[PDB]
């Protein structure tokens, strides 16, 4: 479907320069070509938006997969630290 | 984990890789309206802001990644620190006899 | 629905990004100015 | 944990000179630009200071850490030579 | 997951104390200079 | 323990060296920039770190000579009572 | 015991012998307040020292 849908914007623009030739030809069908235009990008915006979704899903997923004694070293050291300081003090 | 790791920084390049397109659609966008006027203003607008968006993901991601680093290492290392240091868990008289 | 709903909950700002102060880039903007001056 | 304190010492001292090497360049930036400009680089600029002033104290606070850790052991060995004070002086 | 970041944080906040260091004269800066 | 204690202290000395030296390295800065209160700020405060090390190293080798000390006098005075 | 607490004492003059070298430092840097202090220090080594001699002749008395 994505290989398919590739080749189809393909199409919108051969489909394209055919307008606009004759278009040329004419000033010698803008409408159509705009549309045309319009469905290509339309399309081109949709294949980006799913594969930036589709790359962050995967890669979230994948980290998200990698995701799936205070309280005695601070009162032994706050006092140990007041007496040695108080050894220290000459005072 | 190390899988989604180098998966974020690919799409993280596909990002930069967009960027540095949108950069480049800038200045053709800014040469058309030159040539030109307002058509080319709109796109290149857009191509603006795509940009900073892109600078904005590419920040943050950034931001998330190293956050992701630090807090694993710290994670990791304070297990161990805490347990070896759960592990680890006269004043007078001199005064007294100099005088 | 469910990507966007990941989105939203892994938006984790308190993991990322989660104050300015106007007033001490303008002081530095007049410091590098009286450099230059 | 040794060995992942001192890894994460050097990733922290390399984020570090990234940080004030940037900070150098967009200094230089802000000096050239010098007003719109000017308000953009220092912008920046001042991201990287205080990414900069973040990681200079979270080095000091790791080296702490550290010495905190060893000065536990040292402690520790006083205490242990203190008891035998008290021992032998009782 | 959203509970191991929640837990990380605590984990910090908790060890972020300047209390690990000083934690705490501009006259004497005066005077030196 | 005592040799623990022998090349904690050391530490402590060469933690002293390296604390004096960029002392005198923020102290330096200070006179040429004179020649001013940050660096001075930046200098006192690794001079509370040095004084606090001073500290730490005397008040050990005090506590070792303490317990030698200790079982030293211990005995004597031991003897003369 | 007797040669340890010889050997103590010994040390005991050594941190005398520097206490004095670093008072008449300071002399000498004073001549090109802490000087009183390490001489207050130097007293106290000076008295421990003493201290330890007399301990060490009554230690000499009671052996022999």
């Amino acid at each position: 479907a994505l290989a398919t849908l590739k080749g189809q914007q393909n199409r919108l623009q051969a489909e394209a320069r055919n307008l606009e030739r004759q278009s040329d030809e004419q000033k010698i069908f803008m409408k159509r070509l705009n549309t045309v235009h319009n469905t290509a990008m339309n399309l081109q915006a949709q294949i980006d938006s799913i594969q930036t979704a589709t790359s962050t899903a995967e890669t979230v997923k994948a980290m998200e997969l990698g995701t799936k004694v205070m309280d005695s070293v601070m009162e032994q050291r706050d006092q140990i630290e007041m007496m040695t300081e108080a050894l220290s003090d000459p005072s």
